[PDB]
């Protein structure tokens, strides 16, 4: 299930707006889920000298469990786009597995403003694309995405209505994990 091809970062985006606060996923669009479980997610991206580090949380809304990761990658020469390898961690950020060289994700920022963002994530393992997602992001749980980001969704060729809205899933977040 190939990741979407025509994906490049929006040029002219202020990186200070993207590497800002934390993000909560309000809406996600999954091309082809392998599992039918639905997730909520929040993460806290930071950048220094072209290196991105981010604390990542997933909550399985069906099973009511959560898992944790730390991503690390370099910004491309193209703008706000990065391929990250990732550690697997417990809730206290103790390392369970270190980043390896065959598992990565590529995150492309399509829009970002003071309240909201739209990003695309392709997850890979070895020679295979595992999964492609678009995600609408806000800085507080269940905040409304901005008009600018809703327009970004339409301009990406998508319909926001076809995304899964996470409000309905009964998400639980770990704001301690994502603080810092
Ligand atoms: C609501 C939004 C999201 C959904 C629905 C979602 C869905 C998924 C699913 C279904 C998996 C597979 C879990 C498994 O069976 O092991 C997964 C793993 C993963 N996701 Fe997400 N995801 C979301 C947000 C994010 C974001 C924002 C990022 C990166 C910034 C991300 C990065 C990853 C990574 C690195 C893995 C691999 C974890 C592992 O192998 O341990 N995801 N996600």
């Amino acid at each position: 299930m190939d990741c979407s091809t025509n994906i490049s970062p929006k040029q002219g985006l202020d990186k200070a707006k993207y590497f800002s606060g934390k993000w909560y996923v309000t809406h996600f669009l999954d091309k082809d889920p392998q599992v039918t479980d639905q997730y909520c997610s929040s993460f806290t991206p930071r950048e220094s000298d072209g290196t991105v580090k981010e604390a990542l949380y997933h909550y399985n809304a069906n099973k009511k469990t959560s898992f944790y990761n730390i991503g690390e990658g370099k910004l491309e020469s193209s703008g706000l786009q990065y391929t990250a390898k990732y550690k697997t961690v417990d809730k206290k950020k103790a390392v369970l597995k270190e980043a390896d060289e065959k598992n990565s994700y590529t995150l492309t920022v399509l829009e970002a403003d003071d309240s909201s963002a739209l990003v695309h994530i392709c997850l890979r393992e070895g020679s295979k694309d595992l999964g492609d997602l678009y995600t609408v992001l806000t800085h507080q749980k269940d905040a409304e995405p901005s008009a600018k980001v809703k327009s970004a969704v339409t301009q990406a060729g998508l319909q926001l209505s076809q995304f899964v809205g996470t409000k309905d899933l009964g998400c639980q977040y770990d704001d301690q994990f994502t603080s810092l």
